[PDB]
C-alpha cells in the first residue's frame, strides 16, 4: 500500500541521513528536537530511574478489578509524585513501569534518595492501607532500578508528536535491574560511587549491600532501606 | 512534609472510595475520566496488541549508538504507523515497546493482521535497509504479542494529566507474551478464535502453529508469516 511505499522511503532516509547533534546537560523539550529525523541531543552523564509493579500477573489474575486497579493507582501515583518532588523527568509510562531521567550535579544522589523514598511510600503508606481497608495479607511487590551513563535522545511520535527515546546503557541496564526479584532498590556500581555519605550509611550501619552483575561484568548495590517521604 | 500527608490521605480515599463506573465501546479520552479518583470506563470486550523489540540491550552495548538510534527509531514508527493504520489506539510508549488497544466488530482480526504487517514491515522493510547501509547480517529481533479480555481503564498522573492505566487480563497477557523470544507474533487461544479466515489460512493451509503456554495454562497460536505493509 502507500504506507508501505512511504515507510521505505523514510526508512532509507533515516539509515542513509546524516546525523545532527547536539550536546546538552537537561532533557530537553521535545520541541528542541526534529521530529522523525536524524536529529538528537547527547548528554553525557543522566542517571535514568524505573519504578515498576511487581506480581502483576498473580494480582490481575486472582484479585477483583477494583483492588488491582486501587494498587496500580496508588504506586504509580505515589512513585511519580516523589520522583517528582526529587526533581526527575518522568520519560515514560507503561503498564507496570515508569520511567524517569535525573540530570544535574546531584543526579545519582537525588535518584538513589527517590528510590529509596518509593520503597517507604509502598511499606509505609501504601501497604498499611492496603491491610487496613481490604482486611489482606497480600504485600505489594516492587523494584526500582537506576544506572547513569551516557545517553542520546531523539523526538519520535508513538502516543503522539512529542515522544523521546533514549539510546544508552542507563536506558536499557536501569530496566534489566527492575526486571529482578527480591530487592526493592537495585543500583550500578557508577550510581553508588557517586552517592553522598548520608545516602550510604546510617547510624554506623551500611544502607546497601554490593552484588556482583556477573552478565554485565560490573558490581551493582541493593537496599532494603525505606527513607522517609 | 507536604508530600507524605497529601499521599497519606489520597491513598487510604483511594482504598475506601467506592467506584463510579461506565460501559464503553472505544477506547476512552483520557478526558472522560476523572483524574486520580475512582472512576472507570468498562469495556467489555478489548484487544491489546504489545509491539517490542527483542534484544536491544546488547544492541546498544556493542553497535554504533547511530545504528541502535535507527533500530529503534525505524521501528517504532513502522510499528506505530501500522497500528495506526489498522485503527488501534496506542495507548503506551517505553523504551522498545510499544502498546495499542483495538475494539469493534474486526478488533481481533485487525490486531493480528497488524503483526503480521510489522513483521513484514521488519523483513521486507528494515532488514533490507540495514543491509544496505551497514552490509550486515545483524538481524532485527521483534516480538509482536496479542490478547483480548473485558478492561477497566482509569485516568492517572505520570507522563502528564491524560495517562490511562488498564486493568485486566489483556493487558498483562499481551505484554507477557512480548517477554518471550523465538517468534515475531504470539497470540493467545482467545483471539485465534476470533479470527477471519482470510487471517488463518492461505491457500488451504494454516498460518498459525499452537503452542501450549504452560505458565499461563492456556493455549496460544504463533506465526512466522508476514502481511504486505
Amino acid at each position: 500500500s502507500a504506507l508501505a511505499d512511504d515507510l521505505k522511503k523514510w526508512v532509507g532516509e533515516t539509515f542513509t541521513g546524516k546525523w545532527e547533534v547536539q550536546e546538552t546537560t537537561s532533557v530537553p523539550n521535545p520541541e528542541d528536537l526534529r521530529l522523525n529525523s536524524n536529529h538528537a541531543k547527547d548528554l553525557k552523564a543522566a542517571t535514568v530511574l524505573y519504578a515498576d509493579l511487581d506480581g502483576s500477573t498473580d494480582m490481575v489474575n486472582t484479585k477483583k478489578w477494583q483492588f488491582s486497579a486501587q494498587i496500580y493507582k496508588t504506586f504509580l501515583k505515589c512513585a511519580s509524585d516523589i520522583i517528582r518532588d526529587e526533581g526527575g523527568n518522568i520519560t515514560a509510562y507503561d503498564g507496570d513501569r515508569v520511567m524517569a531521567v535525573f540530570t544535574g550535579n546531584s543526579k545519582n544522589t537525588s535518584a538513589a534518595r527517590c528510590a529509596l523514598k518509593i520503597n517507604s511510600a509502598v511499606l509505609d503508606i501504601i501497604q498499611p492501607a492496603i491491610a487496613k481497608k481490604w482486611q489482606t495479607d497480600f504485600v505489594l511487590r516492587h523494584v526500582v532500578g537506576i544506572d547513569t551513563s551516557q545517553l542520546r535522545t531523539a523526538r519520535i511520535g508513538i502516543r503522539g508528536d512529542n515522544d523521546l527515546v533514549w539510546i544508552g546503557r542507563a536506558a536499557n541496564y536501569a530496566a534489566k535491574l527492575t526486571n529482578l526479584a527480591g530487592k526493592p532498590t537495585r543500583i550500578t556500581a557508577d550510581v553508588y560511587n557517586k552517592l553522598a555519605d548520608k545516602l550510604k550509611y546510617a547510624n554506623g550501619v551500611d544502607m546497601w549491600a554490593p552484588e556482583h552483575w556477573d552478565d554485565m561484568g560490573i558490581w551493582t548495590y541493593t537496599s532494603t532501606w525505606k527513607w522517609t517521604v
